[PDB]
């Protein structure tokens, strides 16, 4: 038992750390489709407006 | 002049009407054209936001 609880702790701390990469890259990936979404097109809206 | 005074009046009458029909015309043509550009286009901003 003494053995289990540290790797269950360890277990945890290694599954946080994946979920917080996680959750950066894919922060990176939306922010960088919604800039070059917004820059490139979406023009006409600009003139009619 | 007495004739030239009721001419001057019709001027302008006639001179702000061609206005506002100017004025409703290119309000009616923006208002089409904005509308039929947000509703089919700009669809990718949607699913980056």
């Amino acid at each position: 038992n003494f053995e289990r609880e540290r790797l269950k702790g360890a277990c945890d701390s290694t599954a946080t750390a994946y979920r917080k990469a996680h959750h950066h890259l894919l922060s990176l990936y939306a922010e960088h489709e919604l800039e070059h979404a917004l820059n490139e097109t979406c023009e006409a809206l600009v003139r009619a407006m």
